[PDB]
This record gives C-alpha cells, sequence and structure tokens, in this order.
C-alpha cells in the first residue's frame, strides 16, 4: 500500500483542515479546530510538519500574553510530535483594514502596518525553525481601472519586498521569501497573477536571490495555464522554493480541492516533473476539506491528499522505467531535443548548406513525431494497465 | 472627427487585410491581396507603416530570382507612398516542417533550418528600415506531457535567442527583439505563454537588452488575465517594444476582431495607459476583418481599428483633464500610493508605534475607498455622457 | 440627463445594497442596514421597488412574535414610500443545513424542510404583492461524482417545482416561477447551468406554463457564454418571466458588478434587446457595491446601475432609429432573415431548380455580408460619436 | 487485455481519422485517405462503423456520374467487411457560401441551398443504414450583435427543421434528427450553444419526437460544463440520440484530443453513466489525430480511443461492483436521494410539524455527507489501486 511517513515531506496549512467551511453564500458547518490538535492529528497520518498564517495561531488583535500563551501551546504539541513548521506566511487579506491591500493598498497607514505585522510574524517563523516565508497578495489589485495604478503600485510592491529583503539581512536570518501568485480572486484581478509574473518581478528586486515562487495547482489553472510547463519554467530559473498542491476542475472560483481531484493527468505530469527534477522541498496541501464534511471527512480528505501523490509517484517512475516509454521516448526524438542546437556555433550554422540551401523541409515534414503512441503509454501507466 | 494620419502610428500587418479567411472548419472566402495593392490602400487610410512575416511577401521555397522581384514591387509601393517598415516577423508556424516547432522542435535539423529561415529575414527587415522583430512561436509547445521536456525546450529557446542576439550585434544591426506571448493555439499549451512568462524568460538570456515583449490584446484575454495590468508590468520594467491592438470576446478560440471590439471598457484603459504612459512605437492592428466581408468590409474594418483607438483616446484624455475626476483620484488615495511607504527607512519604520502598537485598524478600515464614483466618471467619459 | 423615475421599473433586492462585504477571504467591511432603510433610500434613487429573501427580513430562527414585527416595520415603509415588492425568493443556501442543497439534498428531511420553508415565504410574497417568485438553487449539484446521482436529482427537482405548482394552484394565488440558473460557485457544478437547461427542464414540468427563467447577466458568463443570445432564446420561447442584471469581468468568481461594469458592449445588446422586445417586467438589479465602499459608495454604485441602464437605451435607441443604420441593416440582409425560408412548402422547395440543380454557391458566397460597417456604425452609436 | 470488436458499437467518422491536419495557422500535414481505405483499416481495428458528411464522401461539386462511383467504392468497402453507417451528417460549414450559416444564414437562396444539400444526403444515410442524422450548425451564429437577430434566427432554425421533420414523416423514413451543440468557433458565439439550449429547442419544434441531441465532450467543455451532468439531463429527457466522444484540455480552440485525453475524471464518470444508464447506441468518436503525428500516428490514435473506453469501462463496473463503494454510498445517503420528498403528498407534508415546526436544522446540519471518503474509492478504483 501507500502509507506516509515524515520522509515524504507532506505539509499542511492549520487553515487547511482548520477551514470551518464559510463560504460567499454560507455560514460555518465545522466548528473550529485548535491548532495543538491538529498537529497531532497530522502527525498521526504521516504528516511531516504544519504552515501557518500568524492569524491561524494567534487571534488578531490578541495582547501581548494571550499570543505568548497560543504559542506556546502550538509549541507544545510540535515537541511532543516532533512535528516541523517549514514555512510560515501573513495574513494580509482576511481584517477589513486590508480590503485594498496590505502593500500596495493606496492608503500609506495601511501600507505600513502591513510591514509591521509581517515583520513581527517573520521573527516567529524563524523562531520554529521556517525556511520559506510565504506572502499571497490576495488582496492587491482592483475591480476597476482607475482604482489602482499599476505601475505606482509595482514600486510600492517592489519597495515592501526590498524593506523585508533588508530586514532578514541586517538580522542574519536564513528564510527566503516566495511569492504565490493568483490571477483573481477577491479582487478582480490580482497583481502578478501568475508564475511567470511574479518571476519577472522578483529580477527587479534589489536581492533577488532571497526570492522565488510558491506555485499553487489551483491558481494557474485558474488562468487556464499548464502547471507542469509552469513549473518547469520556475525550475529551470532555479525559483521554486515551495509548493501549493490541490486539485481545481477548471476555470472559476478557487476550489482547493484535495490533491488529485480536479485535473487528475495534470497531477501526474507534476508528479513526474517533480521527482525527475528532485525538487527537495515539503509537499505543501493548500486545500480546503468541502464544507458537506465532518471532521471524520476533513481527515480523510487530507489522508487522500497523501495518498494520491504516492500512487501518482509509483505510476510516475513505472513509466520512466519501462524500456518500452524510453524505446518510445526515443522514437518522439525527445533525445535529439537535449542536443544543442549549435554547439557548433554562429559561424559554422550560417556556413552549413545542410541547414537551409540543401535542406528538404517536405521530407523532414514527413517525419511522424509518434507522440501520440507515447501519450497512450503514459495513459496506460497511470491507469495501471501496464506498470 | 477622427481622420488618422501618419503621426498617429498605426500599422498592420500584410497578414491581416490580407487574410483570405481560410478558418479550421472552412475554405478561403475572399482572394489574395498583393503586397503591393495593400501598402498603397493602408496609406490612402492614413496608415503609418505596413509589417510582414517572411512568407507573406516571399512565397515559401521561392528562388532568388523570384525573391527579389517579390522585392522589388514591395519596395516600389513603399518608396511612392512613404510608407515604413518598423516591424518583421518570421513564418515558423505554416509550413508543414515546423509542426513540432521551429526553435523547440525536437527533430535538431528543423531546429536549424528554422534559426537559418529566420536570420535570412532579419536581414531584408534591416535593409527596408524595421526597428523591432518580433517572435512569435506559435508552434513551440506541445498537446501530450512527455511530447516535449520543458526545462531543455527552454534551454533550446535560450539557445536559439542567444544565438540571434549575437548574429545581430556582430553584424552591428540596430534592431531589437520582441517575443509574442500566446497561451495556446495551435498547440494545446504554448511555451513563454503570458507577458510574465515572456517577461521572465528575457532575464535569463545572455544580452537582456535586446529583448522585449510584444503582448498582443485578444491573447493575454485568452488566459482571461487583466491585458493594462500586464502592460503596466511590461512599462514598468521597461520592455513595451511594440505591441499588437485586436478585439476579443472571451476565452475562446483567438479571434483577433477589429480593435475596440471585444472588451471595450478593457480598449480604454489599455489607451488611459499607453498615453499617459507616453508609449512611442506603433499601434500595430493584428486583427483579422471576419470572413464574412468582401474587399469592402475589409477596408471599413481596418478604418474602424484606427477609428476606435482615435476615439477611446479623445475619451481617455478628457477623463484625466476634468477637475470632477482629480478630485475623485484624490478622494480615492491615487495620490497616497504615490508617495513611498517609509521614505523614512526600515529602523524608523520598525521604531514607528503609530505604523503598529498605537495604530487603529478599524478606524482606518472604515474609511470607504470611493472607488465606484471614480469608476462611474470613467463610464460617463467612455459613453460620452460628459466630457 | 438620466434621471430614474419609478416608471423605469429599477428594483434592488435587499441583499443588494445591504451586502455587508464578507467574502470567502474576508469579513464584513460595512455594518448592516435596515431593511426599513434600504427602502426609504431605493425610493430616494428613484427605484421603483425591492425584492427579498425570506432570511433578509426576517432572521433565520426568529420565533412567529418577532417575525411579525419584522414584517411590520418593512411594511410600514412600503406603505410610506409607495415602493412595490415585484419578486421575492428563498434563501436555500445560507444555514449549513443546505450544504448538500435544498431541493435535491441526499438527506429526504431536509428536501422536506426546504419545501416548507418555500412555502412559508410564498405566502408572505403574494401578500405583499409579488407576482414572480423566484428559485436560486445555488446549493443544488456537487464537487465530485458519486456525490450525486443526476438524473435522481433531477427526479427530486421535479418533484420539488410540481409540488410548488401544486400549492399556488390550490391557493389559488396568481403567482409565477422563475428559476435562476448559473454554472457553479458555491457548488462544483450546479444543476440547470445555463438558460438552456433550465428552460429544457421547465418543459418536463407538470404546469410549464407556471415557470419560466431569470436569468442572470454575470452567471451566464461565467460559462462563457453570449447573454443577449440566451436572453433572446428565453424571449422567443416566452419564458423570460424576470431578469437579473449586473457585470461580470469573465470566466472567474461571481463578482456581482454593477450593471454596466463587466462586459460593456454586451450591456448595450441586452438594453437594445429588451426594449426593442418590449420586455415590461422588472429591471432587476442582483449586484453587490465591491466591499472597498462604504455607504456612500453603497448609494453611488446603485445609482450607477440605473444611469447606464438609461444611458444605454438612448444610445440603442438612437441607434435603431438611424436611417444610415437602417441603411446598414438591409445591406447586411436582416430584412431577408424574416422571410421565411420556404413560404411555398416542401413540396416547392424539393422542385425548385434554383434552390440547388441551378444554383451557383460561388456567385452567392461572393456576396459580403457587409457586418463590419454595420458593426462600427454600432460602436459608434455607443460611443455617443454619432447620434 | 482489452481488445474492441464490432459488438463494442465504437464507431469513426470518416473526416477523423482523415483530418489532413490544416489548422487556423498552417498547412496539411497528411496526405488524403481514401473514404475505402478508412473503412478497411477501422474494420481491422475492430470498429462497429463509420459515419461521414456529405462532402467527405463525394467531392462538392462532382457530377451525378462521379458522384454514383465515389459511393459505389464506398459501399463495396463497407459489403466487404460488415462496417455499419449509424449516423451520417451534412456539410454546412466548409464552402464559402455557408460564411453566415446554412439554415440560418441571412441570405434566403443560401438557406434554400443548404434545405435541398441535406435532404439529398437523407437519402443517401437512409440507403446505407444510418438510424441518426446529425446537424452541427457549427456557421449559425455571429462574430456582432446586429448581425444577427437571433429570436428570428431561431424562428429560420425551427423552420428549417420542421422542414425536415415533414420530409423524414412524408418519405416514412425511420432516422431521427440529433442536434450538436458547440457554444463558439467557427462563429464568435454559436446558436444552441449547449446541451440544454439544443434540449429546449426541440420541444418548440412541431413533432419533438423526431429530434434530440449528440453531444460532444469537448464542446460542454468549451462552456466550462460537466459533460456527465449534462449527459445526465440528456438522458433524464430521454434525448440522447447519440454521442461524440473525444478529449479537451479545458476551455480554448475545440482540440478533438482523443477520448481519455483531456479531462481523465470526466471521462471514467460519463462511462460510468453510460454504462449504467444502459445507453445502447454508438460510442462515436468525433476526435482528430494531432497534426503532429504520420499514418502510424493515427491509427494508434484512434486505437487508444477504444481502449481507454473500454479500461474506463471495467474501472467503473469494478467500482460499482465494490461491496465497499456500496458502503459508502449509502453513508452518503445516495439511496434516500431516491426516496420522493412527498410520497405523502403535499396535503400531508404541510400538516407534518417534523417538516418544519419541530426540524430541528443544527442537528440535521452536523451530519457529515461523507462525500470525500467515497470520492476517494473513486480514485483508487479509477488508478487501479484497488480494483
Ligand atoms: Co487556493
Ligand atoms: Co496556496
Ligand atoms: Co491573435
Ligand atoms: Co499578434
Ligand atoms: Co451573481
Ligand atoms: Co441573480
Ligand atoms: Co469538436
Ligand atoms: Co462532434
Amino acid at each position: 500500500s501507500y502509507q506516509p511517513t515524515p520522509e515524504d515531506k507532506f505539509t499542511f496549512g492549520l487553515w487547511t483542515v482548520g477551514w470551518q467551511g464559510r463560504d460567499p453564500f454560507g455560514d460555518a458547518t465545522r466548528g473550529a479546530l485548535d491548532p495543538a490538535e491538529s498537529v497531532r492529528r497530522l502527525a498521526e497520518l504521516g504528516a511531516h510538519g504544519v504552515t501557518f498564517h500568524d492569524d491561524d495561531l494567534i487571534p488578531f488583535g490578541a495582547t501581548d500574553s494571550e499570543r505568548a500563551e497560543h504559542i506556546k501551546r502550538f509549541r507544545q504539541g510540535l515537541d511532543e510530535t516532533g512535528m516541523k513548521v517549514p514555512m510560515a506566511t501573513t495574513n494580509l487579506f482576511t481584517h477589513p483594514v486590508f480590503k485594498d491591500g496590505g502593500f500596495t493598498a493606496n492608503d500609506r497607514d495601511v501600507r505600513r502596518y502591513a510591514l509591521r505585522k509581517t515583520i513581527r510574524n517573520i521573527d516567529l517563523a524563524v523562531e520554529l525553525g521556517a525556511q520559506t516565508y510565504v506572502a499571497w497578495g490576495g488582496r492587491e489589485g482592483a475591480e476597476s481601472g482607475a482604482a489602482k495604478d499599476v505601475r505606482v503600485a509595482l514600486d510600492r510592491m517592489k519597495e515592501a519586498f526590498d524593506l523585508l529583503g533588508e530586514y532578514v539581512t541586517s538580522q542574519g536570518y536564513d528564510t527566503p521569501f516566495a511569492i504565490e501568485p493568483k490571477p483573481n480572486e477577491p479582487r478582480g484581478d490580482i497583481l502578478l497573477p501568475t508564475i511567470g509574473h511574479a518571476l519577472a518581478f522578483i529580477d527587479g528586486l534589489e536581492r533577488p536571490e532571497l526570492y522565488g515562487v510558491n506555485p499553487e495547482v489551483g491558481h494557474e489553472q485558474m488562468a487556464g495555464l499548464n502547471f507542469p510547463h509552469g513549473i518547469a519554467q520556475a525550475l529551470w530559473a532555479g525559483k521554486l522554493f515551495h509548493i501549493d498542491l490541490n486539485g481545481q476542475s477548471g476555470i472559476k472560483y478557487d476550489q482547493d480541492l484535495r490533491f488529485g481531484p480536479g485535473d487528475l493527468r495534470a497531477a501526474f505530469w507534476l508528479v513526474d516533473l517533480l521527482e525527475s527534477a528532485g525538487y527537495e522541498g515539503p509537499r505543501h496541501f493548500d486545500f480546503k476539506p468541502p464544507r458537506t464534511e465532518d471532521f471524520d471527512g476533513v481527515w480523510a480528505s487530507a489522508a487522500g491528499c497523501m495518498r494520491n501523490y504516492l500512487i501518482l509517484k509509483e505510476r510516475a517512475a513505472a513509466f520512466r522505467a519501462d524500456p518500452e516509454v524510453q524505446e518510445a521516448l526515443r522514437a518522439a526524438r525527445l533525445d535529439e531535443l537535449a542536443q544543442p542546437t549549435a554547439g557548433d556555433g554562429l559561424q559554422a550554422l550560417l556556413p552549413d548548406r545542410s541547414a537551409f540551401e540543401d535542406f528538404d523541409p517536405d521530407a523532414a515534414a514527413a517525419r511522424g513525431m509518434a507522440f501520440e503512441r507515447l501519450d497512450q503509454l503514459a495513459m496506460d501507466h497511470l491507469l495501471g494497465a501496464r506498470g
């Protein structure tokens, strides 16, 4: 069977299994979960660690006294289970004050508060051992054109991230930032909507090396993009610092279904890619047990996330190890794709008559790519109608 | 009225007004247009210049003799009308040989041919005065997961663009490259699917300064993204080298409707942005007169592209010049957005009790953003129910 | 200018201007509004009437005593302002008990309760003068495949609507039902996702004459469909009993922008259709003032809804009245469209050699449709760059 | 293993395996296939029959002499292989004459010709044994608002279908019509865009019993709708006369991938539904072997279509037969869903205090739906990590 263990690196945010089920058209269907209780239950399921927004662990507005009490109970559970906290993040979207954003809110005082609220949680994150600090600008964006001058908001966004970079370096912390893109929801359009936009923005920061991305399966799919393709680019750039796994059934509201659900073939290609590329970070599940579920359903959903990754991991491996597939990859020229186009150089290429003057485009065009046979072998492997 | 003149910088590709109407489910509805004839007619309409793919001007496979004949007739028309050729591009998608791509085709010999075919047209482009060379990788991508290893294809894509950069510099040409993103069609998923992905990729090239983007209205909208937002980021990065204007009615096949059609409010915000940011490049129309049209319809469609830009330009200007709007912008705090969040610095911000310890989130949250009044003033201006 | 008066038939639901701003990722940004106060403010704005879900007016679970108190205060305000209540609906989506639906919940006791809760509000609706009773099954549907057997769910949906038909007829009420379609959100997929699905379902009810549709601009656009076309099919079938007006910027979460926002050209084509078809029912606005707004913004947004309808109404009338457009419609053969294809009969059509044997498809194909010139005239009229 | 035999009812259209690969941006990648050869190769693969558009079999404009020759060769191949022709359709989209539609073209003579061309192929279809005649109005619709008055277009659509109904009945043919919906492409918006719209339209025809739908997997997904749910509504109405199977990767151009590709979980839920509902018609594959493929790839892709249906059929049966799943269905109350809500009647429901007055919504709300465990079982069965 497929039983997860801490070595598998499966992590969960407190807000995932802890989601009470409030949606835009309805009230909570489940009671609140004590963070300490979630930690112990996730440990029992084979999880590696947990993540949290400051506000999931400490109630907004809690006194320094209550704050210490909450952190103590959480640390107690971490200590008893040996659970890790690989990532932490700030909630800059729930309180009404962040209605127009945090780092790019038109109001300057709100932008200052947002940075302060973030810096306070970075200190806690480091104390708990987090190696990555995520930033999801859920409120950075707009519903109307003139409400937000995007060039100046990008100036404010760069300013905020640069200030965080200075803070972290001045303090000597060993923690990196990962930007989590999302195209829309709750704002009509959110700034840095996809992996590409986030990656481009990072290269304009003062210390680009401190920032990467934390893409989420469902978010890129909300723009109808290919997640494995985007992950490949992030990997090619050396910026996949963390990753959120879940499922999404197409272009609509952010569903956060458990991993495996939604686009199954995309899940398969994603796992094949992560494992083949040797990604070593956490396999974080940012999902929401549907509100139709009670607590037993919550834990079944969480268990399902990990199980599916394990089954997909086995199928991906079987796929790549099969000699019939290696033969099909050669037939489709995946090996030729790895050869430099012009290792001989520009001047040699220009003088090469076989590259143009004597090239026969019709003969070359006649060669079938053999992509369908390869894809069907992949399907067979996924459905276990073969390895 | 709104009569265009060469000063307005409106350009058209030969393939736009020249599109014969062949679509995936039907035959051509119009006869072919001689390039020379298009140039003269567009000049009569007030166009500034024209653009072309090598294959629009010279038939694929034409001998050196026929090639010179075709270029001569075209140059004659340019000379007689004073029309400019600001941009040129290569067709690496029509011939069957490019069925799996040009720069990233699995077959190495095809990749070499693709580079050679491109370099040949760069020479011609420069000769005709083009300042920008566009690259739309319509065939770079895949329909199935294993058919294309994306990390290695990005290696091949980087190799191709680097080789082009070396060519251009070795020759001393004063021409820049602009990558045109598209999410899908004709491939299931195309590499560098959006403005952001293209922008991120560029920063990994050997000479990033030589490359920018040529975004197209309809393409970003195919991913359901906000075009004006994406243009702002490209502008903030200093990479908007050229731009394709057209219309698209949502997430579906690439329609290439005339500019103005499709998302009208987005057209308004795009024009407001281009004009306010002071973009000085061509206003290129990459559109397709619907196949229901005869030649009179073709020219009416082309004229409509320019007219709409002119009307929108006037409304945008009226909008920004209105004192009631300037008042509404102040009410929405667009002025505060331009102020640095922490011009006083990190240390001052950390010691600032009004930024956190004494900040009142409820009072600040109570402040309405006044975004709806502003947006309605914008609507009034667009519909001319005011300036 | 464009001032609304009760004759314009603009209505608003209490939940529109009263939306407190709680979204899936954030707390309420505005305090609650007393139904009585909303009625008085909407009257001042020129609205014709209001609509309500039972739970907007009477708190869920309130005693018969408290219920009467709430109803009394509401009626006092209606009486003092002369405001009408043309439509009412039931909230079968907010309380956790409806997590799997009302009429199609798997649990039989919940389905029974849903019917009883509905019937109680139908009595109230009739008492207040409502002519249409709306049903939006926002919770009817599923997130996973086996959770719902759709054929049997449709049996339960038919049963519920048939029971309602029986009740209404037994009581002798003069009230009709209108189904409001929506493709998804809050459920992964919602049953009767579009206007077409609802129209088809209705013809399988016992008394089809009692039911119609209450389409919503933004809902059909969530499926990327053409709203005006859908409204035309509902008009053609004689089933447009009511309509919800708002705005949507593409395929994503239900935005409920004020009317005019989102797809502006669609809004124009819709107004053109409603006015030319002579739709006499309410122009109901089911929208939500963005949570970035305070109360002044709420009222500004609501006023905007009516203003935009009025401006669009003027431009559509101007467009249709223009002699140049009438000439353009004839050129595009809109008049030939109205002539029966075979008024002469099947037998005559079969014997007609000009319809096949002697028909020249190439000559006929040569005729341009002249659709672009016509659409540009439509654009000129919308932008007021003509009448 | 999973070998198909004629008993499986798999059929293919001549235009599927015969698609030459011409797409909007590229020339044909494969040479044409002789209909006779396709029939023989499909027979060897285990197909049950073939379908055709009139123009696939007989070249547009061919003389009566050439026509008979083409038909003769086709019939020879059918006779020799025992291959059936269950469905036939008319091509009313390729020739320029149909640029504005066939049945709803603005030009009256084109509408007449469209009907005559259809009637001629209906005679041929019946002669060859077809039981269903499909109609895909791919050209019925528009790119702009005033180009088509949708109410009158629907009048023309009804008129055409009614005329066809009259013809079929007058001739005493035993053939039924099936409308194939599609939301867009090649037209900006196509009339009767979804299954629901087509179902509703049918009930307004003179003889509704003669018409049903021929839904296509990829078409409904182009609107982001749930195909299995749509198929359930068509089954519930008794209108699933035929079905097109293929794959689609989201909202974008019509991909026509081989069945199994695209949304795999949907493909499983669809097979589960077709097999459990006892659909007895053809399993028709309307797909296109990617243009990257040569002829070996074409046949591999076609074989894949059937293989995937067979594997999915096995897993769906295994899922339903599993005792653990039957227990899970009972836990989720799928059985309660089948019990009438009010078998006791309206009057009894009204008098029932347990249905309202004494109902406890909080207790009932507390019951978990147990949908996640059930869906995970479904996943385990699909992946073969269980039966
Ligand atoms: Co999410
Ligand atoms: Co996430
Ligand atoms: Co385009
Ligand atoms: Co373009
Ligand atoms: Co809505
Ligand atoms: Co509504
Ligand atoms: Co198709
Ligand atoms: Co089909």
